[PDB]
Protein backbone atom coordinates (compact mmCIF):
# COMPACT_ATOMS: atom_id res chain seq x y z
CA UNK A 1 0.00 0.00 0.00
CA UNK A 2 1.23 3.45 -0.80
CA UNK A 3 1.60 6.38 1.57
CA UNK A 4 -1.77 8.40 3.02
CA UNK A 5 -2.21 11.09 0.39
CA UNK A 6 -4.63 13.60 2.06
CA UNK A 7 -7.30 16.05 0.16
CA UNK A 8 -9.72 18.51 1.61
CA UNK A 9 -13.66 18.70 1.28
CA UNK A 10 -15.87 21.32 2.39
CA UNK A 11 -19.65 20.52 2.76
CA UNK A 12 -22.01 22.75 1.12
CA UNK A 13 -25.63 23.04 0.98
CA UNK A 14 -25.34 20.67 -1.96
CA UNK A 15 -23.86 18.30 0.06
CA UNK A 16 -26.53 17.90 2.85
CA UNK A 17 -29.81 15.87 2.85
CA UNK A 18 -33.27 17.21 4.78
CA UNK A 19 -32.09 14.79 7.37
CA UNK A 20 -29.00 17.26 8.45
CA UNK A 21 -25.89 15.35 7.08
CA UNK A 22 -24.17 14.38 4.11
CA UNK A 23 -26.28 12.41 1.24
CA UNK A 24 -24.49 8.99 1.34
CA UNK A 25 -24.10 8.58 -2.25
CA UNK A 26 -21.96 12.29 -1.91
CA UNK A 27 -19.23 10.20 -0.86
CA UNK A 28 -18.12 8.47 -3.77
CA UNK A 29 -17.59 11.54 -5.72
CA UNK A 30 -15.44 13.01 -2.75
CA UNK A 31 -13.21 9.92 -3.54
CA UNK A 32 -13.37 10.36 -6.67
CA UNK A 33 -11.80 13.67 -6.56
CA UNK A 34 -9.31 12.21 -4.38
CA UNK A 35 -8.14 9.64 -6.90
CA UNK A 36 -7.40 12.46 -9.16
CA UNK A 37 -5.62 14.32 -7.11
CA UNK A 38 -3.45 11.18 -6.55
CA UNK A 39 -3.53 10.44 -10.07
CA UNK A 40 -2.58 13.98 -11.53
CA UNK A 41 -6.00 15.27 -13.90
CA UNK A 42 -3.91 17.13 -16.20
CA UNK A 43 -2.85 13.27 -17.05
CA UNK A 44 -6.76 11.89 -17.21
CA UNK A 45 -7.46 14.92 -19.37
CA UNK A 46 -4.37 14.54 -21.74
CA UNK A 47 -4.70 10.15 -21.47
CA UNK A 48 -8.72 10.51 -22.31
CA UNK A 49 -7.84 13.76 -25.27
CA UNK A 50 -4.97 11.83 -26.77
CA UNK A 51 -6.08 8.08 -25.86
CA UNK A 52 -9.71 7.59 -25.32
CA UNK A 53 -8.55 5.98 -21.90
CA UNK A 54 -10.14 6.58 -19.30
CA UNK A 55 -10.71 4.70 -15.32
CA UNK A 56 -13.62 3.25 -14.33
CA UNK A 57 -14.87 1.45 -10.79
CA UNK A 58 -15.52 -2.07 -10.79
CA UNK A 59 -15.97 -2.50 -7.20
CA UNK A 60 -17.20 -0.52 -4.44
CA UNK A 61 -17.35 -1.48 -0.81
CA UNK A 62 -18.57 1.35 1.67
CA UNK A 63 -19.21 1.61 5.12
CA UNK A 64 -20.91 4.48 6.47
CA UNK A 65 -20.11 5.13 10.43
CA UNK A 66 -20.87 9.02 11.26
CA UNK A 67 -22.90 11.54 9.43
CA UNK A 68 -20.79 14.49 8.00
CA UNK A 69 -22.33 18.18 9.14
CA UNK A 70 -22.72 20.99 6.69
CA UNK A 71 -19.64 23.58 6.66
CA UNK A 72 -17.12 20.83 7.95
CA UNK A 73 -14.04 20.40 6.32
CA UNK A 74 -13.18 16.71 6.25
CA UNK A 75 -10.04 14.96 4.87
CA UNK A 76 -10.49 12.35 2.20
CA UNK A 77 -7.24 9.96 2.65
CA UNK A 78 -6.33 8.25 0.47
CA UNK A 79 -3.83 5.23 -0.24
CA UNK A 80 -3.35 2.63 -3.17
CA UNK A 81 -1.96 -0.81 -4.16
CA UNK A 82 -1.49 -2.28 -7.74
CA UNK A 83 -3.14 -6.02 -8.15
CA UNK A 84 -1.17 -6.71 -11.14
CA UNK A 85 -1.80 -5.01 -14.98
CA UNK A 86 -4.87 -4.08 -14.68
CA UNK A 87 -6.68 -3.19 -11.30
CA UNK A 88 -5.56 -0.57 -8.80
CA UNK A 89 -7.12 -0.93 -5.04
CA UNK A 90 -8.23 1.66 -3.51
CA UNK A 91 -8.37 2.71 0.12
CA UNK A 92 -10.44 6.29 1.10
CA UNK A 93 -11.58 7.35 4.24
CA UNK A 94 -13.20 10.38 5.02
CA UNK A 95 -12.74 11.77 8.27
CA UNK A 96 -13.86 14.72 9.73
CA UNK A 97 -12.29 17.37 12.10
CA UNK A 98 -10.49 15.96 15.20
CA UNK A 99 -12.21 12.44 15.06
CA UNK A 100 -10.93 9.71 16.19
CA UNK A 101 -12.45 7.08 13.20
CA UNK A 102 -13.29 7.32 9.93
CA UNK A 103 -16.55 8.70 9.33
CA UNK A 104 -16.84 7.12 6.06
CA UNK A 105 -14.82 4.00 4.60
CA UNK A 106 -14.23 2.78 0.68
CA UNK A 107 -12.99 0.08 -0.72
CA UNK A 108 -12.31 0.63 -4.66
CA UNK A 109 -11.52 -1.59 -7.18
CA UNK A 110 -10.79 0.30 -10.57
CA UNK A 111 -9.83 -0.63 -14.09
CA UNK A 112 -8.75 1.16 -17.29
CA UNK A 113 -11.14 0.90 -20.58
CA UNK A 114 -10.78 2.11 -23.66
CA UNK A 115 -14.00 3.69 -25.50
CA UNK A 116 -15.40 0.03 -26.47
CA UNK A 117 -15.57 -0.79 -22.85
CA UNK A 118 -11.97 -2.83 -23.46
CA UNK A 119 -9.65 -3.66 -20.50
CA UNK A 120 -6.57 -2.26 -20.71
CA UNK A 121 -3.25 -1.84 -18.70
CA UNK A 122 -3.06 1.04 -16.29
CA UNK A 123 -0.58 3.18 -18.31
CA UNK A 124 3.15 3.36 -17.01
CA UNK A 125 2.75 7.66 -17.35
CA UNK A 126 -0.38 7.27 -15.47
CA UNK A 127 1.48 4.98 -12.12
CA UNK A 128 4.54 7.07 -12.69
CA UNK A 129 2.28 10.19 -11.95
CA UNK A 130 0.42 8.60 -9.29
CA UNK A 131 3.79 7.07 -7.75
CA UNK A 132 5.56 10.65 -8.33
CA UNK B 1 -46.50 29.44 -27.16
CA UNK B 2 -47.60 25.62 -27.49
CA UNK B 3 -50.14 24.39 -25.55
CA UNK B 4 -48.53 23.53 -21.47
CA UNK B 5 -47.01 19.84 -21.26
CA UNK B 6 -47.02 17.81 -18.03
CA UNK B 7 -44.26 16.05 -16.41
CA UNK B 8 -43.92 15.01 -12.91
CA UNK B 9 -41.57 15.10 -10.45
CA UNK B 10 -40.93 13.55 -7.71
CA UNK B 11 -38.76 14.86 -4.49
CA UNK B 12 -36.46 12.49 -2.71
CA UNK B 13 -33.60 12.75 -0.41
CA UNK B 14 -31.42 13.38 -3.18
CA UNK B 15 -32.97 16.69 -4.28
CA UNK B 16 -33.20 18.10 -0.71
CA UNK B 17 -30.37 20.19 1.22
CA UNK B 18 -30.07 20.49 5.32
CA UNK B 19 -32.55 23.54 5.21
CA UNK B 20 -35.54 21.09 4.52
CA UNK B 21 -36.38 21.96 0.78
CA UNK B 22 -34.88 21.45 -2.71
CA UNK B 23 -31.82 22.80 -3.56
CA UNK B 24 -32.18 25.08 -5.90
CA UNK B 25 -29.82 24.20 -8.89
CA UNK B 26 -31.76 21.13 -8.72
CA UNK B 27 -34.86 22.92 -10.39
CA UNK B 28 -32.57 23.42 -13.59
CA UNK B 29 -32.54 19.67 -13.81
CA UNK B 30 -36.28 19.33 -13.86
CA UNK B 31 -36.46 21.97 -16.17
CA UNK B 32 -34.07 19.36 -18.49
CA UNK B 33 -35.74 16.41 -17.83
CA UNK B 34 -39.22 18.07 -18.87
CA UNK B 35 -37.90 19.88 -22.06
CA UNK B 36 -36.45 16.28 -23.04
CA UNK B 37 -39.76 14.68 -22.64
CA UNK B 38 -41.50 17.80 -25.43
CA UNK B 39 -38.65 16.99 -27.72
CA UNK B 40 -38.30 12.74 -27.48
CA UNK B 41 -35.28 11.97 -25.88
CA UNK B 42 -34.71 9.29 -28.27
CA UNK B 43 -34.62 11.88 -30.99
CA UNK B 44 -31.99 13.72 -28.73
CA UNK B 45 -29.94 10.67 -28.68
CA UNK B 46 -30.11 9.80 -32.40
CA UNK B 47 -28.87 13.19 -32.94
CA UNK B 48 -26.22 13.29 -30.84
CA UNK B 49 -25.41 10.02 -32.03
CA UNK B 50 -25.61 10.43 -35.63
CA UNK B 51 -25.27 13.92 -35.81
CA UNK B 52 -22.77 15.04 -32.83
CA UNK B 53 -25.20 17.66 -32.86
CA UNK B 54 -27.33 18.73 -28.67
CA UNK B 55 -28.73 21.64 -27.67
CA UNK B 56 -27.36 23.78 -25.14
CA UNK B 57 -29.09 27.03 -22.43
CA UNK B 58 -28.08 29.97 -23.92
CA UNK B 59 -30.07 31.85 -20.38
CA UNK B 60 -32.32 31.11 -17.54
CA UNK B 61 -33.66 33.70 -15.92
CA UNK B 62 -35.39 31.94 -12.58
CA UNK B 63 -37.43 33.33 -10.00
CA UNK B 64 -38.04 30.99 -6.48
CA UNK B 65 -41.31 31.38 -4.63
CA UNK B 66 -41.75 29.15 -2.42
CA UNK B 67 -39.85 25.95 -1.15
CA UNK B 68 -40.40 22.80 -2.19
CA UNK B 69 -40.40 19.88 0.32
CA UNK B 70 -39.58 16.01 0.77
CA UNK B 71 -41.83 13.34 -1.02
CA UNK B 72 -43.96 15.91 -2.97
CA UNK B 73 -44.55 14.72 -6.34
CA UNK B 74 -44.59 18.02 -8.16
CA UNK B 75 -45.75 19.34 -11.70
CA UNK B 76 -43.55 20.48 -14.30
CA UNK B 77 -45.41 22.54 -16.56
CA UNK B 78 -43.80 23.81 -20.18
CA UNK B 79 -44.47 25.55 -22.86
CA UNK B 80 -42.32 26.82 -26.05
CA UNK B 81 -41.94 29.30 -28.86
CA UNK B 82 -39.74 29.19 -31.42
CA UNK B 83 -37.80 32.87 -32.00
CA UNK B 84 -36.56 32.06 -35.60
CA UNK B 85 -34.31 29.68 -36.72
CA UNK B 86 -31.65 28.88 -33.67
CA UNK B 87 -33.38 29.70 -31.06
CA UNK B 88 -36.21 28.46 -28.82
CA UNK B 89 -38.20 29.84 -25.62
CA UNK B 90 -39.33 27.94 -23.04
CA UNK B 91 -41.65 28.79 -20.16
CA UNK B 92 -41.20 26.21 -17.37
CA UNK B 93 -42.67 26.19 -14.06
CA UNK B 94 -42.59 23.86 -10.79
CA UNK B 95 -46.46 23.27 -9.16
CA UNK B 96 -46.43 21.88 -5.78
CA UNK B 97 -49.36 19.70 -5.21
CA UNK B 98 -52.54 21.82 -5.22
CA UNK B 99 -50.85 24.92 -5.10
CA UNK B 100 -52.54 28.31 -6.78
CA UNK B 101 -49.18 29.68 -7.88
CA UNK B 102 -45.93 28.36 -9.30
CA UNK B 103 -43.17 27.89 -6.85
CA UNK B 104 -39.96 28.20 -9.17
CA UNK B 105 -40.80 30.03 -12.67
CA UNK B 106 -38.16 29.80 -15.89
CA UNK B 107 -37.81 31.58 -18.77
CA UNK B 108 -35.20 29.52 -20.92
CA UNK B 109 -33.21 30.69 -24.24
CA UNK B 110 -31.75 27.25 -26.00
CA UNK B 111 -29.49 26.88 -28.62
CA UNK B 112 -28.49 24.01 -30.88
CA UNK B 113 -24.29 24.10 -31.19
CA UNK B 114 -22.14 21.00 -32.64
CA UNK B 115 -19.31 19.56 -31.17
CA UNK B 116 -16.82 22.38 -32.12
CA UNK B 117 -19.82 24.82 -30.16
CA UNK B 118 -21.40 26.73 -33.65
CA UNK B 119 -24.71 27.49 -33.67
CA UNK B 120 -27.04 25.46 -36.07
CA UNK B 121 -30.79 25.94 -37.05
CA UNK B 122 -33.10 23.50 -34.83
CA UNK B 123 -33.49 20.19 -36.83
CA UNK B 124 -36.81 19.84 -38.58
CA UNK B 125 -36.93 16.36 -37.36
CA UNK B 126 -36.90 17.98 -33.61
CA UNK B 127 -39.14 20.42 -34.22
CA UNK B 128 -41.61 18.06 -35.84
CA UNK B 129 -41.60 16.03 -32.53
CA UNK B 130 -41.64 18.87 -30.28
CA UNK B 131 -44.91 19.48 -31.85
CA UNK B 132 -46.41 16.35 -32.40
CA UNK C 1 -36.21 -12.39 0.14
CA UNK C 2 -39.16 -10.47 -0.52
CA UNK C 3 -40.26 -10.49 -4.23
CA UNK C 4 -38.30 -8.37 -6.60
CA UNK C 5 -39.97 -4.94 -6.92
CA UNK C 6 -39.75 -2.61 -10.38
CA UNK C 7 -38.66 1.08 -10.37
CA UNK C 8 -37.94 2.89 -13.39
CA UNK C 9 -35.30 5.46 -13.89
CA UNK C 10 -34.72 7.16 -17.17
CA UNK C 11 -31.35 8.63 -17.65
CA UNK C 12 -31.07 12.68 -18.47
CA UNK C 13 -27.96 14.86 -19.09
CA UNK C 14 -27.57 14.99 -15.46
CA UNK C 15 -26.66 11.61 -14.92
CA UNK C 16 -23.99 11.08 -17.76
CA UNK C 17 -20.58 11.82 -17.39
CA UNK C 18 -18.14 12.92 -20.15
CA UNK C 19 -17.43 9.61 -20.50
CA UNK C 20 -20.12 8.78 -22.26
CA UNK C 21 -21.78 6.99 -19.90
CA UNK C 22 -23.90 7.28 -16.03
CA UNK C 23 -21.15 8.83 -13.42
CA UNK C 24 -20.77 5.92 -10.68
CA UNK C 25 -22.04 7.41 -7.87
CA UNK C 26 -25.72 8.31 -9.23
CA UNK C 27 -26.53 4.58 -8.81
CA UNK C 28 -26.85 4.81 -5.18
CA UNK C 29 -29.27 7.66 -5.91
CA UNK C 30 -31.67 5.34 -8.04
CA UNK C 31 -31.19 2.66 -5.46
CA UNK C 32 -32.57 4.93 -2.83
CA UNK C 33 -35.06 5.84 -5.26
CA UNK C 34 -36.37 2.48 -5.51
CA UNK C 35 -36.33 1.82 -1.63
CA UNK C 36 -38.81 4.12 -0.86
CA UNK C 37 -41.21 3.48 -3.45
CA UNK C 38 -40.98 0.53 -1.54
CA UNK C 39 -41.23 1.60 1.86
CA UNK C 40 -43.89 4.09 0.52
CA UNK C 41 -42.30 7.84 0.56
CA UNK C 42 -45.54 9.72 2.14
CA UNK C 43 -44.49 7.00 5.52
CA UNK C 44 -41.00 8.34 5.15
CA UNK C 45 -42.17 11.91 5.33
CA UNK C 46 -44.71 11.37 8.15
CA UNK C 47 -42.05 9.15 10.12
CA UNK C 48 -39.55 11.95 9.74
CA UNK C 49 -41.93 15.11 10.32
CA UNK C 50 -43.93 13.40 13.54
CA UNK C 51 -41.57 10.98 15.05
CA UNK C 52 -37.30 12.34 13.93
CA UNK C 53 -36.55 8.81 12.52
CA UNK C 54 -35.36 8.16 9.40
CA UNK C 55 -33.38 4.98 7.74
CA UNK C 56 -29.78 5.44 6.79
CA UNK C 57 -27.03 3.57 4.90
CA UNK C 58 -24.25 1.52 6.72
CA UNK C 59 -22.49 -0.68 4.17
CA UNK C 60 -23.26 -0.65 0.44
CA UNK C 61 -21.35 -3.07 -1.63
CA UNK C 62 -21.54 -1.80 -5.17
CA UNK C 63 -20.63 -4.27 -8.46
CA UNK C 64 -20.34 -1.95 -11.56
CA UNK C 65 -20.19 -4.38 -14.79
CA UNK C 66 -21.29 -2.17 -17.45
CA UNK C 67 -21.82 1.16 -18.88
CA UNK C 68 -25.80 2.21 -18.65
CA UNK C 69 -26.29 5.33 -21.73
CA UNK C 70 -28.11 8.59 -22.43
CA UNK C 71 -31.75 7.97 -22.97
CA UNK C 72 -31.83 4.18 -21.27
CA UNK C 73 -34.73 3.99 -19.64
CA UNK C 74 -33.18 1.30 -16.93
CA UNK C 75 -35.17 -0.91 -14.32
CA UNK C 76 -34.24 -1.06 -10.69
CA UNK C 77 -35.17 -4.04 -9.54
CA UNK C 78 -35.04 -4.60 -5.63
CA UNK C 79 -35.96 -7.08 -2.49
CA UNK C 80 -34.94 -6.81 0.67
CA UNK C 81 -34.32 -9.36 4.04
CA UNK C 82 -34.96 -8.39 7.28
CA UNK C 83 -32.23 -8.89 9.60
CA UNK C 84 -33.72 -9.31 13.34
CA UNK C 85 -35.27 -5.77 14.48
CA UNK C 86 -32.56 -3.28 13.15
CA UNK C 87 -31.28 -4.08 10.25
CA UNK C 88 -33.02 -4.46 6.47
CA UNK C 89 -30.72 -5.79 3.69
CA UNK C 90 -31.36 -4.80 0.31
CA UNK C 91 -30.33 -6.29 -3.03
CA UNK C 92 -30.99 -3.88 -5.87
CA UNK C 93 -29.81 -4.29 -9.65
CA UNK C 94 -29.77 -1.75 -12.53
CA UNK C 95 -30.84 -3.65 -15.55
CA UNK C 96 -30.02 -1.77 -19.05
CA UNK C 97 -33.33 -2.20 -21.49
CA UNK C 98 -33.49 -6.12 -22.72
CA UNK C 99 -29.72 -6.63 -20.47
CA UNK C 100 -29.03 -10.18 -19.82
CA UNK C 101 -26.78 -9.00 -16.75
CA UNK C 102 -27.43 -6.61 -14.59
CA UNK C 103 -25.12 -3.19 -14.95
CA UNK C 104 -25.34 -2.60 -11.36
CA UNK C 105 -25.62 -4.39 -8.47
CA UNK C 106 -25.65 -3.20 -4.44
CA UNK C 107 -25.60 -5.27 -1.35
CA UNK C 108 -26.93 -2.31 1.01
CA UNK C 109 -27.24 -2.97 4.88
CA UNK C 110 -30.14 -0.18 6.33
CA UNK C 111 -30.45 1.01 9.67
CA UNK C 112 -32.95 3.47 11.42
CA UNK C 113 -31.86 6.19 13.14
CA UNK C 114 -32.86 8.94 15.47
CA UNK C 115 -31.76 12.81 15.31
CA UNK C 116 -29.32 12.03 17.76
CA UNK C 117 -28.20 8.87 15.96
CA UNK C 118 -29.18 6.51 17.99
CA UNK C 119 -29.97 3.35 16.22
CA UNK C 120 -34.18 2.13 16.57
CA UNK C 121 -35.81 -0.95 15.53
CA UNK C 122 -37.95 -0.54 12.04
CA UNK C 123 -41.18 1.07 12.74
CA UNK C 124 -44.49 -1.53 12.25
CA UNK C 125 -45.86 0.80 10.22
CA UNK C 126 -42.60 0.69 7.88
CA UNK C 127 -42.51 -3.08 7.89
CA UNK C 128 -46.30 -3.04 7.36
CA UNK C 129 -45.83 -0.61 3.98
CA UNK C 130 -42.76 -2.41 2.85
CA UNK C 131 -44.93 -6.05 2.98
CA UNK C 132 -47.93 -4.46 1.90
CA UNK D 1 -20.31 47.30 -5.12
CA UNK D 2 -18.13 45.07 -3.49
CA UNK D 3 -14.67 43.53 -4.65
CA UNK D 4 -14.48 41.35 -6.69
CA UNK D 5 -13.46 38.03 -4.50
CA UNK D 6 -11.89 34.79 -5.97
CA UNK D 7 -12.45 31.11 -5.38
CA UNK D 8 -11.53 28.48 -7.49
CA UNK D 9 -13.47 25.76 -8.86
CA UNK D 10 -11.93 22.05 -10.24
CA UNK D 11 -13.81 20.24 -12.68
CA UNK D 12 -14.57 16.76 -12.36
CA UNK D 13 -16.39 13.83 -13.83
CA UNK D 14 -18.99 14.73 -11.68
CA UNK D 15 -19.34 17.58 -13.33
CA UNK D 16 -19.30 16.80 -16.90
CA UNK D 17 -22.41 15.89 -18.82
CA UNK D 18 -22.10 13.43 -22.19
CA UNK D 19 -21.94 16.28 -24.55
CA UNK D 20 -18.11 16.95 -23.16
CA UNK D 21 -18.47 20.17 -20.88
CA UNK D 22 -19.86 21.19 -17.73
CA UNK D 23 -23.94 20.08 -16.98
CA UNK D 24 -25.35 23.92 -16.62
CA UNK D 25 -27.06 23.49 -13.60
CA UNK D 26 -23.69 22.62 -11.75
CA UNK D 27 -22.82 26.30 -12.40
CA UNK D 28 -25.21 27.57 -9.05
CA UNK D 29 -23.57 25.56 -7.48
CA UNK D 30 -20.24 26.49 -7.78
CA UNK D 31 -22.11 30.32 -7.25
CA UNK D 32 -23.66 29.20 -3.98
CA UNK D 33 -19.77 28.37 -2.58
CA UNK D 34 -18.46 30.98 -3.57
CA UNK D 35 -21.33 32.89 -1.60
CA UNK D 36 -20.76 31.24 1.23
CA UNK D 37 -16.59 32.01 1.22
CA UNK D 38 -17.74 35.61 0.89
CA UNK D 39 -20.09 35.35 4.08
CA UNK D 40 -17.78 32.83 6.09
CA UNK D 41 -19.31 28.93 5.81
CA UNK D 42 -19.01 28.82 10.04
CA UNK D 43 -20.85 31.94 10.25
CA UNK D 44 -23.64 30.32 8.15
CA UNK D 45 -23.94 27.54 10.18
CA UNK D 46 -23.96 29.29 13.41
CA UNK D 47 -26.99 31.17 11.65
CA UNK D 48 -28.93 28.17 11.02
CA UNK D 49 -27.52 26.38 14.75
CA UNK D 50 -28.56 29.17 16.81
CA UNK D 51 -31.39 31.34 15.03
CA UNK D 52 -32.71 29.01 12.41
CA UNK D 53 -31.95 31.54 9.89
CA UNK D 54 -30.24 30.76 6.41
CA UNK D 55 -30.45 32.34 3.03
CA UNK D 56 -32.12 31.49 0.48
CA UNK D 57 -31.93 32.27 -3.56
CA UNK D 58 -35.27 34.75 -4.84
CA UNK D 59 -33.98 35.01 -8.26
CA UNK D 60 -31.31 34.00 -10.52
CA UNK D 61 -30.46 35.44 -14.40
CA UNK D 62 -27.65 32.90 -15.91
CA UNK D 63 -26.22 33.61 -19.28
CA UNK D 64 -24.63 30.60 -20.49
CA UNK D 65 -21.78 32.00 -23.25
CA UNK D 66 -18.93 29.22 -22.97
CA UNK D 67 -18.80 25.49 -22.51
CA UNK D 68 -16.24 24.63 -19.48
CA UNK D 69 -13.93 21.23 -19.47
CA UNK D 70 -13.07 18.76 -17.54
CA UNK D 71 -9.78 19.12 -15.29
CA UNK D 72 -10.36 23.10 -15.92
CA UNK D 73 -9.42 24.53 -12.96
CA UNK D 74 -11.70 28.06 -13.12
CA UNK D 75 -12.21 31.15 -11.10
CA UNK D 76 -15.66 32.17 -9.60
CA UNK D 77 -15.26 35.75 -9.28
CA UNK D 78 -18.20 36.99 -6.94
CA UNK D 79 -19.42 40.65 -5.92
CA UNK D 80 -22.01 41.59 -3.91
CA UNK D 81 -24.06 44.89 -3.21
CA UNK D 82 -26.83 45.66 -0.63
CA UNK D 83 -30.25 46.64 -1.97
CA UNK D 84 -31.80 47.77 1.56
CA UNK D 85 -32.36 45.70 4.34
CA UNK D 86 -33.81 42.18 2.85
CA UNK D 87 -32.15 41.95 -0.27
CA UNK D 88 -28.64 40.92 -1.46
CA UNK D 89 -27.75 41.18 -5.12
CA UNK D 90 -24.78 39.44 -6.20
CA UNK D 91 -22.77 39.37 -9.75
CA UNK D 92 -20.72 36.33 -10.52
CA UNK D 93 -19.11 35.07 -13.07
CA UNK D 94 -17.13 31.75 -14.12
CA UNK D 95 -13.83 32.43 -15.53
CA UNK D 96 -11.92 29.47 -17.63
CA UNK D 97 -8.37 30.19 -17.41
CA UNK D 98 -6.60 32.78 -19.19
CA UNK D 99 -9.72 33.08 -20.65
CA UNK D 100 -10.79 37.27 -21.83
CA UNK D 101 -14.57 37.05 -21.26
CA UNK D 102 -17.04 35.10 -18.54
CA UNK D 103 -17.93 31.58 -19.51
CA UNK D 104 -20.92 31.64 -17.52
CA UNK D 105 -22.69 34.98 -15.57
CA UNK D 106 -25.44 35.16 -13.00
CA UNK D 107 -27.26 38.50 -11.15
CA UNK D 108 -28.48 36.65 -8.17
CA UNK D 109 -30.78 38.25 -5.67
CA UNK D 110 -30.71 36.52 -2.05
CA UNK D 111 -32.88 36.93 0.90
CA UNK D 112 -32.98 35.74 4.52
CA UNK D 113 -35.30 33.28 5.73
CA UNK D 114 -36.35 31.82 8.91
CA UNK D 115 -38.03 28.58 9.17
CA UNK D 116 -41.56 29.33 8.59
CA UNK D 117 -40.04 31.33 5.33
CA UNK D 118 -40.61 35.02 6.42
CA UNK D 119 -38.29 37.29 5.36
CA UNK D 120 -35.69 38.60 7.88
CA UNK D 121 -33.40 41.66 7.06
CA UNK D 122 -29.51 40.44 6.49
CA UNK D 123 -28.24 40.05 10.56
CA UNK D 124 -25.23 42.73 11.14
CA UNK D 125 -22.83 40.09 11.94
CA UNK D 126 -23.36 38.39 8.39
CA UNK D 127 -23.11 41.70 6.85
CA UNK D 128 -19.83 42.67 9.01
CA UNK D 129 -18.32 39.21 7.82
CA UNK D 130 -19.03 39.77 3.86
CA UNK D 131 -17.67 43.29 4.19
CA UNK D 132 -14.34 42.17 7.01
Amino acid sequence: MSKIYHHPVQIYYEDTDHSGVVYHPNFLKYFERAREHVIDSDKLATLWNDHGLGFAVYKANMIFQDGVEFAEICDIRTSFTLDGKYKTLWRQEVWRPGASRAAVIGDIEMVCLDKEKRLQPVPADILASMMA
